[PDB]
Formats: C-alpha cells, sequence, structure tokens
C-alpha cells in the first residue's frame, strides 16, 4: 500500500528535484565547503521553512499555518514532528547515515 505522497506535496516535489539538480550540481563539482552557498542555505533555509509557514509570505496563509501546526503540534510539546518511515529520504535514517559516514571518513570531531 502506497499513496501519492505521504506529505511531500507536488510543489515541494519540484523544489526537491530542482534543488537536487542544483545541489548535487554545485555541491558536486565543488564537492562542498561552500561558505557563501551554505550560508545562503541556512538563511534561506529557516526563512524558507518559517517564511513558508511562520511569518514572511502572506500574513493570512502563514496564520493558517500557525493555527495548523499550532493545534497539530499543540497536542504535544517541544515540537513532536514526523520522523519514522525513512521511505522517501529518511531524516533520522539518512542523518544517522551521515553521522556514521562522518565518523567513518570525513573531517569530523565529536562535541568535546
Amino acid at each position: 500500500m502506497q499513496d501519492t505522497s505521504s506529505v511531500v506535496p507536488l510543489h515541494w516535489f519540484g523544489f526537491g528535484y530542482a534543488a537536487l539538480v542544483a545541489s548535487g550540481g554545485i555541491i558536486g563539482y565543488v564537492k562542498a565547503g561552500s561558505v557563501p552557498s551554505l550560508a545562503a542555505g541556512l538563511l534561506f533555509g529557516s526563512l524558507a521553512g518559517l517564511g513558508a509557514y511562520q511569518l514572511s509570505q502572506d500574513p493570512r496563509n502563514v496564520w493558517v499555518f500557525l493555527a495548523t501546526s499550532g493545534t497539530l503540534a499543540g497536542i504535544m510539546g517541544m515540537r513532536f514532528y514526523h520522523s519514522g518511515k525513512f521511505m522517501p529520504a529518511g531524516l533520522i535514517a539518512g542523518a544517522s547515515l551521515l553521522m556514521v559516514a562522518k565518523v567513518g571518513v570525513s573531517m569530523f570531531n565529536r562535541p568535546h
């Protein structure tokens, strides 16, 4: 049993695909280290998520997102957000794979 998209909407889908092309693109040839690029991802990162649903793009929509996640998340505390399926990409999964690879072969050092 599989549904179109658990959550990842179409639009997003397009953003992820194009984001992958560009991502892997620069991140590829360049590999990484992008100080400005990465920094751009951080800024636009939070602004993207928050802005997308917080306060930046349309006061109404955002508001709709405030009440939406307000109650949805309200049920719980701290944050409580999906993170158990690793069907698509895998947050905890992939992440774990990242950290693993990090400790494996990559400039990394535990938070001493």
